[PDB]
């Protein structure tokens, strides 16, 4: 609702691209957060096909931000037979990142790794891998469950079971509360899904320089699985950490498989045993039901709810318009199955659905909000942003406010979306956009929401000729009544330059020279005035006085008075203010008098 | 607790004007607040102590202020055969000021009335006459509810049943939300005491100028009783209302009778048809339990509680037998509402003589924490008995036992510092109640505004238990390897209408129980084990925490492999003396500490 369009900040990559594939906050242990956006197709050791990842200093003007290096060589161990191998060609680094208490964990879903037993080979195939580093203290600990040395032959003889050569760990990354880093792999189980899960300090204990290949204690894997809807499931496409089990102090990790049940699509969430508690398919095939995922308790009940990107949704206008599901957590026995929310786009071919971040409590609203994105969306197919507050019991249907693509046709605005992290440390979380080939990542900062509570204070009815109020110049007895307004400003950190402005509208309903009652000091049937609050809590009620004549003047007596009072913002570059809550008044006083 | 004493505001009136007897906060249309301070001994306009009421405007230096102009001036008029009289000559206008909606009514209870008719007279008795005014209007009215017509021989006649003619109604008064006022009038009855209710709307709509008895419609009164108890009661010296009963549609009045029952004292709560619901009698004799009322939910159940105040009590001390101090009761009221019997709280004072409970104002949430802080003064407390007030903060269970705060008279000797008490009103709308105290003795107001809490959290994380020597992380500008390990703490500053200058500073002390420069653990940079460091949170809803290397001593090296070690993690505000005076209140948890062990094979 808040989030400020007309100022972002652009931050630049590499010109060949892929400067936003993926970014987090990383959130530094002294309290600061810093943006870590994964490039996964930088130039290699050698003009190659690898990966690489930046590291940009929360800032406005923006620039070139510093790399944070991995690992970029083809190593070679001879273990007896086996001279075993990596190759970083295409590797990816920067697919997938993610950051908790100091250590960034960034990953290439897409290296290879080749197995030479003598003759026989294991084939360069792609095990992917996803690097741990904590820059503060430099220690650098790869984490890659699916390198191995089971040569191919094995694989080939009994039922190519059990396989991790084309696994591509890393396609997604995400860490819990407490440390435990969880790394999808689409193709693992021969281009079927499977999960990786290992402590980071963990990691970084078992870790050692040069060999490639550990096991790291009880890093837990996710079990191969013959059922024919999961082949080719690509499980672990994205992840997301959340709690949703009846029980608190775990963290469950929900996947999204986009091409589940043959491109049908579904959603799981599983503990750090992998139960699968819960799992929730698609409704439209090849809508990709899971290409983004995100968790979050936007309706404020304290419980986490979820939501489930499909950027190929086909509307039924059979127009290829994304999808995001809502599911919020009720409280019963096997609920959470039905979506509650369906947010859909309007340009065609939008994607919508490709990113949704979590923001929390975005405009201090009391509950948590969310950011969707079309990355080719719009008015042009540039992209834009749809920001969805809570606003309690679901979500907002409407989008609270649009954010435009500034840059050209197919750089897909708005692909990887990160929020629930105040960057401004001022109750008003931010919201970072990162797309694939965009080659800039924009970042929007929220503003401070002030909420208004207006209160009038009129008379219910009376007599038109009382005849009590005296008019100055006339010297002639009429009626009047009390017309007092008290609009007060609630929220969190509202700026003390608050400048509201408030107009009165008498007989609204009835138009010019229709009206009836009349204000003595300004003879009109309306007016505006500063009714600041900035600098003040307490509410501004400077009264006023509007005569009514006798009943020989007007005719328009049988008419009941209409007083509304309506507050808007003044109208004099960035607001740096959002007018929320009640903003229009309109108690009513009605004529009594015989019939 | 976050009252400022450095910073105060000083209102004047006249000398010896007895300016400050009784104080009350008037909200203007704007929402602007002001002070109503009656001075109830202001020289009338023939050179005579009538009385008055000052309107003071909130700044923030203070000074002089405005006066309501009344009408200072005595009154005859003559209902064909009797003749009324109204003498306003010492009245006292300004002895009980209330402020509620846009009027205030200032009442002065020595105003005397006398009817003569031919030779004989109704005596010339005070009766009390509230003033109400609108000072953004103009509108003025009065009411006498006490006035009577009724010749001397009649009472004579009849045993002087339902005289009141000694009123002195607006002794003292209170507004409901209603909009009703009730004076307690303790000398009516013949001194048994009354209440005197009715609407402001029809006290001000049955007033002509002129007219010296009439009759508001609408009023109700006390009932006049036989029972020998009663009898010199001053049932009405203290009157306040509340909910008592149950349904929130009836509202309740608690009234103290000081002397209820041969000097016993007492308090009534008692529902508007003047029904005594329930009795608090007094427990110790002649000390005046009833001279001040209170209504507010200390505990914040959601059921008003009670305050009593006898600043004649004199308590049973193991040295002195009986010394005068004055003690406050609190009553908490349970479910199930005619059931409020022993009291729950037994707040005593120090100072000999020093009438401590002569004043409880509801404080409201002064330190904003979701229960009732209220304010008890002893005027003449305090070591040099110049006058003390004493914050005390609610609780779950009644409320604290000690003073978070107290307040020191700034006025010489004799000035009354606090014998009046108002607050529960944020003055200069900074989100916190302030408070006004009243020193008549030196015809001063004394503004203490309540400056912002600083709540603070404290978390500091200490891994586990470590061994003495793992090699790991080298001593600091050596080769030389020793154990390390990581200390992390975080501190969070939470609060309302916190500047944005917050700076704490962070005591880190490791294994403070063993001396300093040679500690069993020191910090793997400059090895000092105390580092205290300062952690700006200044507008942060993230707490900071900056970790630090720390190294551990060789196992040869520190002999006390068995004592505890326990880290001391430490929250404190800079040393803000150095400017002006500390602009917040670090109240909170800022003190924690972490112990672990020595774990071996590791
Ligand atoms: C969209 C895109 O790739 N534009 C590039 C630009 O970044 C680069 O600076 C220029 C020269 O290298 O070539 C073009
Ligand atoms: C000039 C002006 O303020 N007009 C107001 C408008 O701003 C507001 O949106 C509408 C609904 O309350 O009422 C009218
Ligand atoms: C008893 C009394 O109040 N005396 C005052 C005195 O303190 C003050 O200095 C003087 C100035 O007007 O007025 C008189
Ligand atoms: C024994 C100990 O740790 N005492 C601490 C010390 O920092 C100081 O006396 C005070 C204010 O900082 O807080 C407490
Ligand atoms: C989580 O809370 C505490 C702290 O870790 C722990 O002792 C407790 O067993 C946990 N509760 C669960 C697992 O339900
Ligand atoms: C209080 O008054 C309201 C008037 O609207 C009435 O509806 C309600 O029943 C009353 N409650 C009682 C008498 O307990
Ligand atoms: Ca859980
Ligand atoms: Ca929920
Ligand atoms: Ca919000
Ligand atoms: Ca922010
Ligand atoms: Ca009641
Ligand atoms: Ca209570
Ligand atoms: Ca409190
Ligand atoms: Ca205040």
């Amino acid at each position: 609702l808040n989030l400020d369009p007309v100022q972002l900040t652009f931050y630049a990559g590499p010109n060949g691209s892929q400067f936003g594939f993926s970014l987090d906050f990383h959130k530094d242990s002294h309290g600061r957060v810093a943006i870590v956006v994964g490039a996964p197709r930088t130039l290699g050791p050698s003009q190659e096909e690898t990966g690489g990842v930046f590291l940009c200093p929360w800032r406005a003007e923006g620039g070139q931000c510093p790399s944070l290096l991995f690992d970029l060589r083809d190593e070679t161990r001879n273990v007896g037979s086996q001279t075993l191998q990596t190759f970083k060609a295409r590797q990816g680094l920067g697919a997938s990142v993610v950051s908790w208490s100091d250590v960034i964990v960034a990953c290439a879903p897409w290296q290879h790794w080749n197995v030479l037993e003598k003759t026989e080979e294991a084939e360069k195939t792609p095990v992917g891998s996803c690097f741990l580093a904590q820059p503060e203290s430099g220690r650098r600990a790869e984490y890659s469950p699916c390198r191995g040395n089971t040569l191919s032959r094995i694989y080939v003889e009994n039922d190519f079971s059990w396989d991790k050569r084309y696994c591509e760990a890393g396609f997604s990354s995400v860490v819990t509360q407490a440390g435990e880093l969880v790394l999808g792999a689409p193709g693992g189980y021969y281009f079927l899904g499977l999960l990786a899960q290992a402590p980071v300090a963990d990691i970084f204990s078992s870790y050692r320089p040069g060999i490639l290949l550990w096991h790291v204690s009880s890093q837990s894997l996710s079990f191969d699985s013959s059922n024919p809807e999961y082949f080719d499931g690509y499980w672990g496409y994205s992840v997301a950490v959340g709690e949703f089990d009846g029980d608190l102090n775990t963290t469950e990790y929900v996947v999204g498989a986009p091409t589940w049940s043959w491109t049908l699509g579904a959603v799981e969430i599983l503990d750090s045993y992998y139960q699968r508690l819960h799992r929730l398919r698609g409704e439209q095939m090849a809508s990709y039901f899971g290409h983004s995922v995100a968790v979050t308790d936007v309706n404020g009940d304290g419980r986490h709810d979820l939501l489930v990107g499909a950027p190929l949704y086909m509307e039924s206008r059979l127009a290829e318009v994304g999808r995001v599901y809502l599911f919020l957590q009720p409280r019963g026995p096997h609920a959470l199955g039905a979506p509650s929310l369906l947010l859909t786009g309007t340009q065609l071919y939008g994607r919508f659905g490709s990113a949704i971040a979590p923001l929390g409590d975005l405009d201090r609203d009391g509950y948590n909000d969310i950011a969707v994105a079309a990355p080719y969306g719009g008015p042009s197919g540039r992209g834009q942003v749809l920001v969805f507050l809570g606003q309690s019991e679901g979500l907002r249907s409407r989008p609270s406010q649009v954010l435009d693509s500034p840059f050209p046709t197919g750089s897909a605005f708005g692909f990887s979306l990160r929020g629930a992290v105040d960057i401004d440390d001022n109750g008003y979380p931010d919201l970072i956009v990162g797309a694939y080939g965009a080659n800039q990542v924009a970042v929007y900062r929220a503003q401070p929401v002030v909420k208004a509570s207006v209160q009038l204070l009129v008379q219910d009815s009376l007599n038109p000729a009382v005849k009590s109020c005296v008019l100055p110049q006339t010297k002639t007895p009429v009626s009047c009544f009390n017309i007092q307004m008290c609009v007060g400003a609630t929220g969190h950190n509202i700026p003390q330059k608050l400048s509201l402005n408030a107009e009165l509208q008498l007989d609204r309903q009835k138009p010019r020279q229709g009206r009836r009652v009349l204000l003595l000091g300004s003879q009109q049937a309306g007016t505006t005035l500063n009714l600041d609050l900035g600098g003040k809590h307490s509410p501004i009620c400077h009264t006023t006085m509007a005569f009514l004549r006798d009943e020989a003047d007007f005719r328009d007596k049988l008419s009941p008075i209409v007083l509304s009072l309506n507050v808007s913002l003044p109208p004099t570059m960035a607001p740096a203010v959002v007018l929320h809550g009640d903003t229009h008044v309109q108690e009513q006083t009605r004529i009594v008098l015989d019939c």
